[PDB]
């Protein structure tokens, strides 16, 4: 049942100037930490409700489990999606897949940027893999709703557009934040997630 | 642990002419039976996912668990809500609480009818008890979303307004079904549920 | 401006034995008629609220407009989707697109059936066209939420899985209804809708 | 159709130290301004769709109209709910109503604080008036969903718990922000809104 806050693979200040160290420290050691804590509490509460066949309690716990469970899933992926050695564009089959499904890398960037700017309220923009169709797909998710659990798409790259992800540095200007984050995307990790489901 | 289809406390034809035996037989014997079976299937797979700490699988199973778990809870209460000896008005504290919160016995029926006719698509109308506030409350819920699990209200009386609850007999005229259902309301059961959560 | 109940292009009994005349008569003559009337009522009140800039009233009217407006759109398409001369397979580009996107003509039916059986509560299964992507796509929509208005997909073929669409004839066994409906699909209409949005 | 950004009845720095001037300036001249701009665009788009009977377009515009329309409604109320002359507790009938419905002012504060901390993602906590029942009621709303348009309750006091409402000053600690805002509540305005619907 027991989930843990993952260590960051880099320094809190490693993504500067694109994402400042203070955001990274708050985002990791507080926001994600809170999701992990509450997930462990909720999962424990669910094991009792399940053991006693309390269907009402199982249903009552669903919002907290999706919110905190999704929060843990989403941020865990997010940290691996970023790197001080990031930026540029991918290559190999992923770049080939991107231009097949979206026309171009720059059209892909436009589509995902538009998806992420367009989130009303809190949420996430995702590049996902539709293993059914065998093609890439852009999706947006509200709040902490995780990509795979709610849509079946396999997450490759996630963009957090909760205001806490950018407000201290970029205030309200979400397009400025989205422009900066392209510089820190860990395309090697994105490629690994893509190749992992192409046996 | 394992859930069971409750037996009906009366014959399938006991509520005629208000709800005919054919509806009662398919409603209990087919619809509810499916919910119980699928709930038991869903619960087992959730215990596997919880044991492995698979949050994605837990979140993916949430719609099936709420639908079939809620379906089981809602219909379980519904059968006890009805009686061939039903109809008329409640007595004691229940009726007095109804006149306190709704003005009159007959104003409550209008509101509970209005809530249930107003359901767009499939759902339920509920008379519930707000334990925090200590008064009665009308609510509608979509599909099989159970009252207590999603709103915290204690269910006292439920009206099924899924089309399968009336279509064979009343076709599209949902108000005709709601007029007939008052004749079979088991007010003794409603009062018992009300008295149960009053200290 | 003012919406109208479309006439059926065939007799109420023209789709027997697959869907009997009694369902067709209540579905067109009662259910759809109600949606059109309530849409026209709702539209007028919205024009009043817009004229006064009453945002609260506009937002309060949104559920009734989507339900009745969607109800009108969905059933309007549905009647043209069916024909006594229907059944079999499509021809030309439509069938080739189906085999491109779904593998085979028969794999598509499985998926479209699976999407429509899977609807929890009332709703619709849709074969749609993704103009942006230029490929076919399967989607399900709840209640009367219309395909294009809520997802952007162009509707080609809709399967009504509201219980009133089948319950009188097929009772609870929704798969029996879905097996019968393939015999009356008007593939010429489906192809026309597909060809309409292809430059 | 034409909505306008209301002038603030006070200086951007008038609520310091409880809400700093920079948050107030960003909140009013950017976040609310954006909602007003997009509301006017959406309403204009809706008048064309309504004039032509384009039901699909009307439904497609509903998310933007509720989001930006609600954003305008919510923030307009919010500004009047705050005052440099605010704080303390209400008196007259409102205080009498609060202790009748919630037991105490301090229990009322606890309930609304808990409702506002509990919002998952972006949203609002509200003290509302149920004119039907004639009693006060606490409600939470997601994103910019406005109270009256979505629940029928009349708004009296709104607490914005979007992260942009507090993050620059209190970072993630929403309980600290909620503690501070009690010092700036304009109870005179809250009382006026309550008395306005008690003829
Ligand atoms: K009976
Ligand atoms: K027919
Ligand atoms: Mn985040
Ligand atoms: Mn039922
Ligand atoms: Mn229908
Ligand atoms: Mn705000």
């Amino acid at each position: 049942m027991k989930h843990s806050l993952p260590d960051l693979p880099y320094d809190y200040g490693a993504l500067e100037p694109h994402i400042n160290a203070q955001i990274m420290q708050l985002h990791h050691s507080k926001h994600h930490a809170a999701y992990v804590n509450n997930l462990n509490v909720t999962e424990e509460k669910y094991q009792e409700a399940l053991a006693k066949g309390d269907v009402t309690a199982q249903i009552a716990l669903q919002p907290a489990l999706k919110f905190n469970g999704g929060g843990h899933i989403n941020h865990s992926i997010f940290w691996t999606n970023l790197s001080p050695n990031g930026g540029g564009e991918p290559k190999g089959e992923l770049l080939e897949a991107i231009k097949r499904d979206f026309g171009s890398f720059d059209k892909f960037k436009e589509k995902l940027t538009a998806a992420s700017v367009g989130v009303q309220g809190s949420g996430w923009g995702w590049l996902g893999f539709n293993k059914e169709r065998g093609h890439l797909q852009i999706a947006a998710c509200p709040n902490q709703d995780p990509l795979q659990g709610t849509t079946g798409l396999i997450p490759l790259l996630g963009i957090d557009v909760w205001e806490h992800a950018y407000y201290l540095q970029y205030k309200n200007v979400r397009p400025d934040y989205l422009k900066a984050i392209w510089n820190v995307i860990n395309w090697e990790n994105v490629t690994e997630r893509y190749m992992a489901c192409k046996k």
